[PDB]
C-alpha cells in the first residue's frame, strides 16, 4: 500500500492514543514545507521580472519561509513557543491559539548559498512544553533527549521530508504533481560505518588537534585501506542526508572564529542528532552527546560530529586520546 | 523589459541573420530541459509507489532517470532536424541522425549526472557544447573531434534549489531560471563576468594521498596563506554543474586535476570539460589541463579524459604558477 | 485563519468525537482528487505524444475514466476505513479484504461527464458516504440505504479550477485546490442556496419527448405569465458543472423522466443521492417529482431516478406543475 | 516525431520566409496564455487567503497579454474588451501587427468554475500612416493568424492560419503546448445545437423555426441535443470537436447580437473557415463585415457548414 505523510501521520497518532494536538502540529508543518519548497523553486518568478508589467531576494525567500511556518504553526493551536533561527527572541503564541508544544526550527538557510541554488533546508524539532509558567523562551530550554518529533526538508534535486520520532526514521518525497509527500523509505538505519567525510576542510589551520589527527586517519589510512572520499555542499540539511543515505562522518567542530562550534544547537544541531540516533547513528560534541546538551540561550552553537557509529566512535578515540 | 529564453534566443537569432537552425535546436533543447527538470523533481512518483494500484519501483532508479534524460535530449535534438550527431556521456558510440532528419550541427552533452553523483539529490545537471558540423562528409564521431575553441554555443542546466540554465555563446553568458508555474526560462542574470579573484577552492580532498604535488602545494597555500591572509572557504558538492556554477557566482576555483594514476583527469573533454571552459572563458574566466587551455585540446576519442582546472583568471593563474614549479 | 481541507477535516474529527476512521476516509479522498486532478489537466501527455521516444510511455495509457476508478477504489481501501464500496464503473459492489476493512460504505462516480472530455468540458468525481449498519458480513446490500442516511457527501470539480465540495451535518463548504502547494483551500464556508434564482438547465434538444409538466414548467421559465423577466438558459451537459452553476448561482437544474426512460437517466446512489444531500444541506431542494430524492429506496446499486434540483422557490413552482398534472 | 508550439510556430514562419516578427508576436502570445492558465487554475490562491500570515483575474489576464505583446517587438495596436480605446504601442517597442483580443472570455463567472478563455486575432498594418485606432477596422478576410486558448477541464490552444487549425495541449507537468491534432477539419454537419433558449420570446422568427426543426426533425432523423456552457470559447470549441451549430443571434437586449466583432467573432469565424466550417451573421460571412468601432457587435451563427447553410435557408425565406 502507498502512503503518504497525513496518513502516515494520522496512523500513528491513533496507535498513540494523542488528541490530535501533535497530529495537527505535524500537518501544518507539512503544509508549510509544500509552500516554501513552490517558493524555493521559484515559482511565480516571472512576475518579480515584468512578465505582466510590474532587493535581497535570498534575505526576502527567508522572510518568507519563516513567516509560512509562523503562521503554519501559529494556526495550528497546538503550539505556545516559537523559536526560529530567523527571529532574535522567541516567538510567544497568542492565549486564544495556545497548544501544548514548543517548536526550534531554521525555516531556510539560503542567506550565504542560495545564489548558487545548490540546496537548501527546513530543520525542526518539537517539544512537548515542561515548565508549568506562562509561556516563554525559557519553555526551548530544553535538551535534545527530550524531542517528541524531528526532522528536517531538503529543496534538492527533489523536495524529500525526513521525520524522526520514537518509531523511528521515515522518508517521504513531495511528488509536485499532486503536492503530496509519499513515504519512500522506511524505518531508516544508517550504515554501520561509512567511506565519506564532510566538513569545511578550509578551517584546517583552525582545527584541533583531535579534529587535525581523524581527518588525516582518513585521508591516509594508517592500516592502508583506501581513503575515504570528501564531499561537503556547506548547507547542513545536504550534509547530513547523505551522511544518513550513505553512512559515514560530518563534522563542524569548533575552531577559532567559533570556540563554542559554528551550528546553532536547538534548531540545527539537536534535531540532526535525534534524526542520527533515531537511524542507530550518533551525534557528539565530542565531550558528550548533543542531545544531553542543556541550553542556556536560544541560538547557542555547538560543536557538532554526527553520522555511522563506528566512525563517530574512531573519531572519539582520537579526541580521547588527546584529553 | 521581461525576457524569456525563448524571446532571447529568436533575437540572437535574428541579429546574426541566421537561418533558424541554431534556433530550433536551443528551443529544443529548452523543452528536454523543462521535461528533465520536472522528472528529477519526481513528478507523478505517486504513480510508482501505487495510488492506482500498480507499482513498479523496479530497478536502479538513479539509472533510469539517467536514461530517461539521455532519451529526452536525443529525440527532442533528432527533432529538431538541425542535428546530424549526437554524442552523449551515455552512449558509447556517436549517434547519428537519420538522413530524413540531418541538420548542420554537432552537439556534445551529458544528459545527467545521477549515477556519478552521490549528492545526486543535492542536485544533478545537464551539460552541452554545439558545434558546425565542419565537413561535407557522411556524418561520423569524426564530426564531434573539434577542439572545443570551435564552440558556436555552450552551457548547462542545474537542477538545484531551482532550475537554472546557463547559456554561453559569442553575445556573452546568461543565465534563465525556470519558472515552474509557466514552464518559461526568465532572462536573470545579463552577460555575467566571474570575479577576479575568489575565496573558494572545490576538489575532493579525499585523493589527498594519490594528489600530484602541484596540487598538495596549492592547496596547503589555500589552508596555510604564506602572507597570512585569510584561508580559503572549501565546498565540493560531487556534480560538474553545481561546483562549476558556484564557481562561476562567487569566484573561486575548480580543480579536478591529473596524477600519476590518471596521468589525464577523469573527467570527459567533449561533453564536461569543454563546455565549462567555454562558459568560463565567456565569462572572463579560464580553464587549464595545467598543459594547456582545455578549449585548445584537439580530441582523438570521443570519450577521452582531460584535466581541469578552471575559475577566476587570478586563482588559476597562481595555480599555474605552483604547476609551473613542479614541472 | 487559513483552514486547508485536513485541518478542516481533522478538526471537525476532534469536534465529533471519532476514532479517525471517517477522517483518513476524506483525506484518503482528497488525496485521489488530486490525482484525478491532474491527469484530467493532462499532466504529462507530452509523454504520450513521444516526447522521450516511443518506449516511454503505465498508468499514463490509461483513458481518463479507467485511472480515476483506479485512484479513488485504491485510495478508499488503503485508507481502512470502507467495507463496501461502488463505482459507475463495475457492475457488482466492491466487498474490501477483510484485513481492510473499516465501517464505511462509499458510492461514487470517478469521473463524470468524461463522455464528453474530448471537448474540455469540466468534469468532476462525486461522492457518498454511509455507515455500515447490518449484522451481516458486508454486501452489496449495505450500499441499498436512502439518501437520508448519508454521513457525508460531495464532488470535485475539475473547472477552469478544481473545488471540492463536501457537505456533512455542520453544512456545506468549498475548498479551492491550490496547484502551487497540493492543497484545498477553504474559500466558502456554511454555503447556502439563494431562494429564488434566474436559470434553468436542462437539454432542450429532447423537447419532443419531455413530460406535460416539464414542457408547462420550461413555457413558464421561457414566457413567464406575470410578464416578468424569463430565466436564461444554461446546459453544460456535465451533470457536477450544472449542479455546481445552480448551487453558485441559483436557479433549477432538471433531469426529468418521460416515457421513453420512466425513471430519469441519471443514477440514484452516486449521481442524484450526493447531490440530493448537498443541496438539502444548502437550503436547497431535490426532488424526483413524487418524493425527495433522499427518501427513495434503492433496490439496485445502479437504479436510475429523475432528478429537479436547485433553489426552493424555483423546485417548488415545479412541483405545483407537476402536481396539476397529477 | 512529438511537435510542440514554439517548434511549430518557428518552422512555418521558415517557410514564408519571415522576417521572425510573427513568430516573436506569437512565441510572446503562447508565454502570456501559460502565465493565465496559472492564474486561472488558482496557484497561490493559498497567499491570497493567508498562508503566510498576509488584480481580478481579467485585469491580471489583460496585464499579461498587453505586456507580453508590446515586449513582443511585433505590434503597433492594441485592442482589447477590457480597454475602452485602442492602444498604441510606443515607437521604440512598435511592429507591423495589430491584435485584438478578448484577455478573459466567460470570466464574469468565474465564480462557478466554469470554462473560460483567451481569444485573438492578428492583421497586419496596411498603411504607412502613424498607428491609430483606425488600423484596427479591418474586416476579419484580412486575418493572418487567429485562435483561442481554453481553459477548461484541460488548458488547449488553437491556432488558424493559412496552413490550417492546429490543436495544442498545455502539459502543466513541463509548461509546453504539445500538438495533439493537426489541420483539422470540422464535421460536415453534427448533431448538437447551442443557443441561449431563455431568449426565445424575443427570437427572430428564423431562429426560432430553425431551432424548431432541431428538436421536431423534417427528415426521419433524431433530434439535436442541446448544449450552452455560457462561455463562447467552450460553447465554440465544443462545436469544432464534435461539429454542429453555435448561435448568438439578435435579440431585444443586443439588436446586433451581443457579441463583439473584432476579438470573438472575427476569430472564431477564422478557425470556423479554415477548419472547413462556416460563420454567418446570416445577411453575411462575419469575416466580410468591415467594422466601423473596435468594440461593435454582430451576429453570429456558426459550426458545421451542413447545419449553417441550413439556418441560412431557413433565415433567406423569412428575410
Ligand atoms: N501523529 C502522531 N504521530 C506520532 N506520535 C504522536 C502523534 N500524535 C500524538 N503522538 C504522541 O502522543 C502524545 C500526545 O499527543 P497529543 O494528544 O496530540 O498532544 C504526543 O506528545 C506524542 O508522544
Ligand atoms: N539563436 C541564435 N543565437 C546566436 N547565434 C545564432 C543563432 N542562430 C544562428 N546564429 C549564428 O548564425 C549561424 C547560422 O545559423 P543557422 O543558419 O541557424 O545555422 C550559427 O552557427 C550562429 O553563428
Ligand atoms: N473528520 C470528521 N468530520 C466530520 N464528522 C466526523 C469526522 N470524524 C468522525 N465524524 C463523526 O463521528 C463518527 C465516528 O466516525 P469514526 O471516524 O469512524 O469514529 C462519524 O461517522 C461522523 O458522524
Ligand atoms: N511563424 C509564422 N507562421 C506562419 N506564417 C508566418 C510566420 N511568420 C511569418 N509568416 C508569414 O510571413 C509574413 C511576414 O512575417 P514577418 O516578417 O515576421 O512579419 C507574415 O505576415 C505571415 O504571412
Ligand atoms: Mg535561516
Ligand atoms: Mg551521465
Ligand atoms: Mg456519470
Ligand atoms: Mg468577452
Amino acid at each position: 500500500d502507498v502512503n503518504t505523510l497525513t496518513r502516515f501521520v494520522m496512523e500513528e497518532g491513533r496507535k498513540a492514543r494523542g488528541t490530535g494536538e501533535l497530529t495537527q502540529l505535524l500537518n501544518s508543518l507539512c503544509t508549510a514545507v509544500k509552500a516554501i519548497s513552490s517558493a524555493v523553486r521559484k515559482a511565480g518568478i516571472a512576475h518579480l521580472y515584468g512578465i505582466a508589467g510590474s532587493g535581497d531576494q535570498v534575505k526576502k525567500l527567508d522572510v518568507l519561509s519563516n513567516d509560512l511556518v509562523m503562521n503554519m504553526l501559529k494556526s495550528s493551536f497546538a503550539t505556545c513557543v516559537l523559536v526560529s533561527e530567523e527571529d532574535k527572541h522567541a516567538i510567544i503564541v497568542e492565549p486564544e491559539k495556545r497548544g501544548k508544544y514548543v517548536v526550534c526550527f531554521d525555516p531556510l538557510d539560503g542567506s550565504s548559498n542560495i545564489d548558487c541554488l545548490v540546496s537548501v533546508g527546513t530543520i525542526f524539532g518539537i517539544y512537548r512544553k515542561k515548565s508549568t509558567d506562562e509561556p516563554s523562551e525559557k519553555d526551548a530550554l530544553q535538551p535534545g533527549r527530550n524531542l517528541v518529533a524531528a526532522g528536517y526538508a531538503l529543496y534538492g534535486s527533489a523536495t524529500m521530508l525526513v521525520l524522526a520520532m520514537d518509531c523511528g526514521v521515515n522518508c517521504f518525497m513531495l511528488d509536485p504533481a499532486i503536492g503530496e509527500f509519499i513515504l519512500v523509505d522506511k524505518d531508516v538505519k544508517i550504515k554501520k560505518k561509512g567511506k565519506i567525510y564532510s566538513l569545511n576542510e578550509g578551517y584546517a589551520k583552525d582545527f584541533d588537534p583531535a579534529v587535525t589527527e581523524y581527518i588525516q586517519r582518513k585521508k591516509f589510512p594508517p592500516d592502508n585501506s583506501a581513503p575515504y572520499g570528501a564531499r561537503y555542499v556547506g548547507s547542513m540539511v545536504a550534509d547530513v542526508h547523505r551522511t544518513l543515505v550513505y553512512g559515514g562522518i560530518f563534522l563542524y567542530p569548533a575552531n577559532k572564529k567559533s570556540p563554542n562550534g559554528k551550528l546553532r544547537l536547538l534548531y540545527e544541531c539537536n534535531p540532526m542528532a535525534y534524526v542520527m540516533e533515531k537511524a542507530g547513528g550518533m551525534a557528539t560534541t565530542g565531550k558528550e552527546a548533543v542531545l544531553d546538551v542543556i541550553p542556556t540561550d536560544i541560538h547557542q552553537r555547538a560543536p557538532v560530529i554526527l553520522g555511522s557509529p563506528d566512525d563517530v566512535l574512531e573519531f572519539l578515540k582520537v579526541y580521547e586520546k588527546h584529553s
